[PDB]
């Protein structure tokens, strides 16, 4: 028993991290097969960041201007191309540590592990969620750009996130591995609206099921509700509306616990309306929304990679 | 910016995990050089667990009774010995993936990463603290025994914890890598008192400094206190007494922020006495005690391994 915010084991990804330098800028890249992927803003100077002309800046660069180092080992760059907001540096050596992998574009409310890196070297790993507003609440310093987010299924790493930017509000923005930003963001040093966030309702419900499995049951009540009634409450409290698709995804946890999804919604409604009265659930005094239903089952059933 | 409960990158440790089977019991072991370390209760049956005679049970076992498998690869066992509550299985092959490593016995209130494993395969990684009462609040299912906790400094893994047991209270107990339990616990299926826990005061203060660095400043007040006055409050709220050694360890964070340690103690005193009034600090509605002062600096300064 017990319930923790658990990340994927990071080893498969650690073997793909390299350092990329262009001029006086160093950040991280991801070495898969004979391609290194990194944020395109490695080519910028400080005077460029206000609104870089990336096409013009990249024209000034040649293969030999990109220094790519894998531990102590220098890689030879034989092509470069820009795809959306990422560069792809073709190298003459396939990464011998390449895992089975996929590039995926994840949906808001899904979770993944981030391997924070500096100078192509891993510093730590943590789990987070893609917010409904397509930001992430990470832990990232200067030099972290190019760090990646991922999920693992058996032996296959699905890469979903590459870090690009900290917004002036202190939350984080980045792209999929084809260089497309999540959200409306652009890679320049400007104030940029993220727009209203909401709490991930289906994840909160998943975590309440995890609480029950773990014996934290005090918040279970004598009430039920309807999707319509609950969604009125969801609206007031800036929660995502719950759909039947969400109910369907919660089915396995409902079955395990014997607690109908709408009964659990009625518990959540009461917590929203009354607060926690100085109590905790799974070690938290807030309602936690960074665990998906898949996350809860995986952790509660001991799936390995 | 941002502050997360970040684990060490787990790759160096993933390469040391193996499966150990003895009779009908399977758990995890740690393969370093030509020794595999695992919990001694791998030799028990269900009828033994109430109070195993480990010496007598082990006499019945020979080298060939210990099946050790490293991925798909079977290791040949050429010696066995029991040290305290661990077995050491000598194998004929040094682990080629052995990192630089040390065995350390950590102090209560220190933190480490746990790599949860089943059948010798990694499932996830998370950070936690050794509680003042020498328990850990982990996430562990049947089959997790032999999973390890560790810290990394540059290229050296310091192993501090091996998982043995979930107590009836749902918290976790285990040993150092010489097989000595943390706390009063014994490896048998009995109710066992853990005794009063307390909150790790120096860690709470460290996290309040992390909050300030990150711009969460609302809890800073106009007050100061003394060690004596603060410790009276600590007592009432089941916090560890603060010592000058703790003040000394908080020195670097005091200097960074310009906030005297006893001023920060006065902030904490007010939070203890008044609660948070429905506010949050670094995403938490409780006072967090699982970050050491070293943790805060490391995360806030981007140290890599
Ligand atoms: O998390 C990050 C990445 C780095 C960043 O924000 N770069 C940046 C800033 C504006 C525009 C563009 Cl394209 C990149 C940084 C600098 C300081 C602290 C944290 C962090
Ligand atoms: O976290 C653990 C390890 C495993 C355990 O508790 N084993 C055990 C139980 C009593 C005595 C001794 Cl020596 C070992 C377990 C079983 C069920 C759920 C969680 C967990």
């Amino acid at each position: 028993s017990g319930f923790r915010k658990m990340a994927f084991p990071s080893g498969k990804v650690e073997g793909c991290m390299v350092q990329v330098t262009c001029g006086t800028t160093t950040l991280n890249g991801l070495w898969l097969d004979d391609v290194v992927y990194c944020p395109r803003h490695v080519i910028c100077t400080s005077e460029d960041m206000l609104n870089p002309n990336y096409e013009d800046l990249l024209i000034r660069k040649s293969n030999h201007n990109f220094l790519v180092q894998a531990g102590n080992v220098q890689l030879r760059v034989i092509g470069h191309s820009m795809q959306n907001c990422v560069l792809k540096l073709k190298v003459d050596t396939a990464n011998p540590k390449t895992p089975k992998y996929k590039f995926v574009r994840i949906q808001p409310g899904q979770t993944f592990s981030v391997l924070a890196c500096y100078n192509g070297s891993p510093s730590g790993v943590y789990q987070c969620a893609m917010r409904p507003n397509f930001t992430i609440k990470g832990s990232f310093l200067n030099g972290s750009c190019g760090s990646v987010g991922f999920n693992i299924d058996y032996d296959c790493v699905s890469f979903c996130y590459m870090h690009h930017m900290e917004l002036p509000t202190g939350v984080h923005a980045g792209t999929d591995l084809e260089g497309n930003f999540y959200g409306p963001f652009v890679d320049r040093q400007t104030a940029q609206a993220a727009g209203t966030d909401t709490t991930i309702t289906v994840n909160v419900l998943a975590w309440l099921y995890a609480a029950v499995i773990n014996g934290d049951r005090w918040f279970l009540n004598r009430f039920t509700t309807t999707l319509n009634d609950f969604n009125l409450v969801a609206m007031k409290y800036n929660y995502e509306p719950l759909t039947q698709d969400h109910v369907d995804i919660l089915g396995p946890l409902s079955a395990q616990t014997g607690i109908a999804v709408l009964d659990m919604c009625a518990s959540l409604k009461e917590l929203l309306q009354n607060g926690m009265n100085g109590r905790t659930i799974l070690g938290s005094a807030l309602l936690e929304d960074e665990f998906t239903p898949f996350d809860v089952v995986r952790q509660c059933s001991g799936v390995t990679f």
